[PDB]
C-alpha cells in the first residue's frame, strides 16, 4: 500500500481547529492507491468510550497525491487519534510513530490535538469573503489636486508607457472618481505605499508617521476613507515594515555619524563606514538597494515605532487593514506582537502580507490573516495566459496548495492575478480580451478574496514595474466597456451568489491533454456550475449532474439549459465565459 | 525514483536556523532509494552569483526513510533553495511546487528561509547539555523536619509499597541529604509540584504563590537552592498552569456562588450548577477529576496570575527553570508570552514541558526549551526492558525522532526513562540490575539531558503512581552500591567526556534480528565508542574503525583493546556495560 507516501504533521494544514469545538484532519497518499481512510479519534482519557472513526473523504488530488477531509468535534474539546489508511480489504492504521497492523490498544502512541483553545484559533476577518478587492497605486491613479510636483503630466504611452520618473497621482483624485469605483462595484481597496517617501513607489519610507506632502494628509486620507466606509468599501495600507528609505531619520544619523551613531543597532551594521559604491551595501538592505536598509525588527524601540505606527492609522484613519509590503523577511516575532496590536485597535483588522511562496508558517493564526496568493496566481496565469499547463495540471496546482493551507485561511486567500510588482493580466495574454476574461472569471469564481489591479476594468496594457504601473486612463473615450461590463457582471455575479463566494468546489472535467474546464459549487439554496473553454476556438462538452435541484438556467443570458440526457450538453464558442446555476 | 516518498516542510525540523547565520536543511526519502541529494540554495536576488550545491548527507534512517543534513551559511542571512534528489545518473530537483527535470531557471519557485533573525532563533539554555538531571518527588524523599502531618511514617513496603495516602517528605530533608546527591554526582534537579496543595502529589494547587505549609516556605526553598547553586546544581519547579486544585480560591467562588460568581470565566463553564456526581464534571477539568478544573489560560487576569507566578519564584527563589506539568493542553499563546517573561526574569531559565508525544510544534523557539522525551524513552524501554524491539528497530526509533526535531532542541532533550507518572526502570525489568544498567547507560550515553528519578542510584522497585512514588530508603543498609557506583561512574563518565555529552553519533551494528549494539561519538580530541549486549548471555563482536586516533583503551577497567585486524574484536559477558574510547 505504497506506505512511504503518506504524511501527517500536527498543525499547519494537516491538523487545525476551524472553530472552538470542531477540527479538521488532513492526510496525503498516492493519487489512487488508497481505497478509503477513516479517522480514528476521541479523548486520550476514557478512550474506550469516545472513539469514533471519521470517514475521511477525498478533498483534493494533485499530481501524485490524495488528501483527506474529516470533520471532528471532540466531545471534550480535545482529541487523540490515528488514521485507517485502507485499500481493498487491506488495513493499516497510522500512529504518532509507526503503522500498526492491529487496532491500537493504547491511545498513548496516537496523534493528538492538545485542547481546543478558542484563542489560539485562526479567525481571519470573515468580511473579506463577502468582500471583493481592487488594488490601487496612489502615484499614478487620479490627481484631483493640481499641487503635486514639476515632472510629467498624465498619460502618454500606449505600448511602451510609463517610465520610472514621475506623475502627480494624489489621494484627492481617489476621492473624486470614488463614485466611479462605486459604479465598477467594489467591496474593498488595497493601497500601495503612501507614506512620506521620496519616490513614485512609496516603498522608500522617510517617516512611518506621515502621508507624503504631495499626496496630502490624514484628513484627505480619512475624508477618502469616510466615503469608502460610506460606499461600503474597506481599505488597506502598505506596511513597509522591513526596509526604510535612505531618507528615514535614524538612518541619516548612522550615515552622518558612522559608528558613534546612537541608532547603530536600529538596523544592521556590517562595516564601520556606510560606503557601498560598487562593492556591497555595508548594511543589510532590501535586495541590494542602499536606499533601503533593513530595519532591526527585533530592536525594542524599533518595534514600538512600527507597532504604534501600524495601530496609529488603524486607530485614527480607521483603515481596514495592513498589507505587508514584504513580510517573508521580517521577524516572525514582530509579526506575532503585530497582530495582537492591530487587533486591540481594530479586531476586524486585516493582516495581509506579501508572501509569494507557500506560507502555512504565517497562517497559523499566530501572525497573518492572508497573503499574496501568488501560488494560485502562478496557476491561472500558467494556464489561461501562458497556456502551457492543461486542465488537470490546473486542478493539480489547485491541490498542492488547496490542501497546503487550512480550511479558513484558504477561504480568505487574496487570490489576485496581477499587480504593480508584476506584469498585467492583459499583456500577459495580449489584447486577447477573450483569453483574459476567462481568467478574470476563475478569479471571481474561486474562493477567497479576489483583487482588481486598478485600470483593467477599462483595459490597460502594462509591463513590469515601469510598464505595469502605467498611468490611468480618465478619458471616457478609452473605455473597454464590454470589458468593464464584463467586470461589473462578474463582480455583482461574485456577489449575486454565495457558492462562488465560499461554496463547495468539485470538478467534472480536467482529463489530461485538455483545455475545457468545469467545476461545481453550492449552498443549501442555489447550486451553480461553471465551465470554460481554452480551445483556440469552439468545443462542445458532455457531463452528468444531480437531481435534487430543479433545472439549469444560463446565467449571463438568463437563458436555460436542460439536463436532457443523464448528462447536460454544453457548447463553448472558443473561450466560453459561459457559466450557469441550476434552479 | 520513488517520488511520492520525499518530503520537506519549512520550519520545524525540516528547515531552521541553528545560529544567526548558519542553517540546516533536512529531507526525507525511501531507506536506500536515493544515491545522493545536494542542496541547491543561495540568495533570491542575485541568484546567478550566490548558488552553491550543498552535499546533503545521510544523518539518519528509520524504517522506511532517509534523512539529510546540510550546513548552510547564507551569504546574506537569507536563502532560497531547492534540492537535488539524485540516483544513479538520474536527476530530479525539488522546488516549492513540483519536481523539475532541468535546473530551475528562476529562483522564484524555490523554497525559502525569509531572513535569519537572531531573535526568532531557538536558543535553549546550553548549560543543560553539560548538566545532568535528577528528578525528585518532594512528598516522599527526605523529612529533616518532624513537623509535617499525622499520617504514615517513613518506608514500610518492599514489593507492594506506598499507598495513595501520606508521608512527611519535606524540603529541609533535601537540604540535609544534599551532600548526598553531591556524592552521587548530580548537575541539576527537577522538583515535582511543591505549591500549597492538599494532596501528596502537589498537582492539586491551592495557591500558585505559596509553598505547602508542611513542606516549608520560600527561605527553606531558597536556603535549599543556595546550597545547590553552591554545589553547582540547577533546580526545576513544577508548573501546574493548566488545572488548579478544587481548593484554589477563584474556583471556590464559582462553586459557592454558582453563576453570579465573578470568576465565572476564570475557568470553563458548561452547566449552571457545579454538580458532577456520576454524570460529568460540569466544567473542563484535567482528565475527569472535578478536584482539578482547567484554567482559562486565555483569560487576561488568569494570564498575569500564572505569569507573575512563573517569574515570581524564578525572580526570588532564583530557581533554574520550570517543568510544565502538562503543557500539551495549555494555550500555545500563554506559552508564547510565558517564555518572553521567564526570560526577562532569567534568560538562562529552562522551560521544560510535559509532552509525551511528537512536539516539534512547541520546539520552534517560540514556546519551549525542551520536553519529556517520552518518544526516546518509549524506545529504550521498548528495547532493553521489554526487549520486544531489536537493534535496528532501536536505531530506527532513533531516526523518526532523531530528525523529527531540530539539531539544537534534540541536543537538549530531557531524555529520561522513568518518573512519578510511570513505573520505575528497575521493575520495568525486574531486579535485573544488569539489564537496567545497560539502559541507564544509553541514557547517559545519548545526547540531550538525562534525568535520574530519585532513589534508583540505590535501587528501588516501584510501580505506578502509588508504587513508583515509593518512599526513599535512607538506611545505609539498603544501598545497592555496585548500582550506585554504576551510576556515579556513568555520571562522572557522562562528564569525563564531551562526545557522549553532545558529540556525533554513528552506528556500526544493528543488523535486524540482533541484540548487540555499538555506536560512535567524538570531538576533535577524544573519540569514544560504546557497545552493549542484550543477549541472554555472552556474545563476541567484530567491527571496523578509523586510524586518525591512536588506540582503544577499555574505559571502566582502564584496560586496553587493540585495533588488531582492520577490525576490533569485542567480547560481551551477557549484558556488556562495556564501552571505551580510543586515544
Amino acid at each position: 500500500m505504497f506506505l512511504e507516501a503518506v504524511y501527517h504533521r500536527p498543525r499547519k494544514n494537516f491538523s487545525y481547529a476551524y472553530n472552538g469545538t470542531t477540527v479538521h484532519l488532513r492526510i496525503r497518499t498516492k493519487k489512487d492507491d488508497m481505497t478509503a481512510v477513516y479517522a480514528l479519534a476521541g479523548d486520550k482519557y476514557m478512550w474506550d468510550h469516545t472513539m469514533e472513526y471519521v470517514p475521511m473523504t477525498k478533498l483534493a488530488t494533485d499530481e501524485l497525491f490524495d488528501y483527506w477531509e474529516c470533520e471532528v468535534t471532540p466531545p471534550y474539546r480535545r482529541v487523540k487519534y490515528g488514521f485507517l489508511l485502507q485499500q481493498g480489504h487491506e488495513k493499516r492504521w497510522m500512529t504518532e510513530y509507526d503503522f500498526l497492523t492491529e487496532p491500537p490498544a493504547n491511545p498513548d502512541r496516537l496523534f493528538e490535538y492538545p485542547f481546543i483553545n478558542p484563542v489560539d484559533v485562526f479567525q481571519p476577518p470573515a468580511w473579506v469573503k463577502d468582500a471583493i478587492f481592487y488594488q490601487i497605486f496612489p502615484e499614478r491613479f487620479a490627481n484631483g489636486d493640481t499641487r503635486n510636483d514639476p515632472e510629467g503630466t498624465l498619460p502618454w504611452g500606449s505600448a511602451d508607457p510609463t517610465p520610472s520618473c514621475f506623475f502627480g497621482g494624489d489621494l484627492q483624485g481617489v476621492i473624486d472618481h470614488l463614485d466611479h469605483l462605486s459604479k465598477l462595484g467594489v467591496n474593498a481597496v488595497y493601497f500601495t505605499p503612501l507614506f512620506k517617501a521620496t519616490t513614485n513607489h512609496k516603498y522608500d519610507t522617510e517617516d512611518y508617521f506621515q502621508i507624503d506632502p504631495q499626496f496630502g494628509d490624514k484628513d484627505t486620507l480619512k475624508k477618502l476613507v469616510d466615503l469608502c466606509h460610506e460606499r461600503g468599501i474597506r481599505v488597506l495600507l502598505d506596511a513597509v515594515f522591513n526596509h526604510s528609505g535612505r531618507t528615514f531619520p535614524p538612518f541619516v544619523d548612522v550615515l552622518k555619524n558612522g559608528e558613534k551613531s546612537k541608532y547603530k543597532d536600529w538596523f544592521h551594521i556590517r562595516s564601520l563606514p556606510l560606503e557601498v559604491v560598487d562593492g556591497i551595501p555595508t548594511y543589510d538592505t532590501f535586495a541590494f538597494e542602499p536606499l533601503m536598509p533593513k530595519l532591526n525588527t527585533e530592536h525594542p524601540d524599533v518595534k514600538e515605532y512600527l507597532l504604534k505606527a501600524a495601530e496609529y492609522w488603524i486607530r485614527e484613519t480607521g483603515i481596514d487593514g495592513w498589507r505587508l509590503d514584504v513580510a517573508n523577511e521580517v521577524s516572525h516575532q514582530f509579526w506575532r506582537e503585530f497582530r495582537r496590536v492591530v487587533k486591540q485597535a481594530n479586531p476586524d483588522a486585516y493582516i495581509l502580507g506579501e508572501v509569494w511562496h507557500e506560507s502555512s508558517i504565517w497562517l497559523e493564526g499566530d501572525q497573518f490573516d492572508a497573503v499574496m496568493n501568488y501560488p494560485f496566481t502562478n496557476a491561472v496565469l500558467d494556464f489561461f495566459i501562458h497556456q502551457i499547463a492543461d486542465a488537470e495540471k490546473f486542478s493539480f496546482m489547485l491541490g498542492k496548495q488547496l490542501a497546503g493551507y487550512p480550511r479558513q485561511a484558504s477561504e480568505v486567500m487574496f487570490n489576485l492575478l496581477d499587480s504593480h510588482d508584476t506584469a498585467r493580466l492583459l499583456t500577459q495574454a495580449d489584447g486577447d480580451k477573450r483569453k483574459m476574461k476567462l481568467a478574470v472569471l476563475f478569479q471571481f469564481t474561486y474562493f477567497g478574496t479576489p483583487c482588481i489591479y486598478y485600470g483593467d476594468e477599462v483595459g490597460l496594457d502594462g509591463g513590469h514595474d515601469p510598464g505595469c504601473r502605467k498611468c490611468m486612463e480618465w478619458d471616457e473615450t478609452k473605455h473597454d466597456k464590454d470589458l468593464f461590463a464584463f467586470y461589473q457582471t462578474v463582480i455583482r455575479l461574485r456577489q449575486a451568489h454565495a457558492a462562488l463566494r465560499t461554496g463547495t468546489f468539485k470538478f467534472l472535467t480536467a482529463e489530461k491533454n485538455s483545455r475545457q474546464i468545469a467545476y461545481l459549487r453550492e449552498d443549501d439554496q442555489d447550486t451553480i456550475l461553471v465551465v470554460m473553454n481554452n480551445d483556440k476556438a469552439g468545443h462542445t462538452l458532455t457531463l452528468p449532474v444531480r437531481h435534487a435541484q430543479w433545472t439549469h438556467l444560463w446565467q449571463d443570458d438568463v437563458l436555460t439549459a436542460a439536463h436532457g440526457q443523464l448528462t447536460v450538453k454544453l457548447p463553448a464558442y472558443g473561450f466560453a465565459v459561459l457559466k450557469a446555476s441550476s434552479d
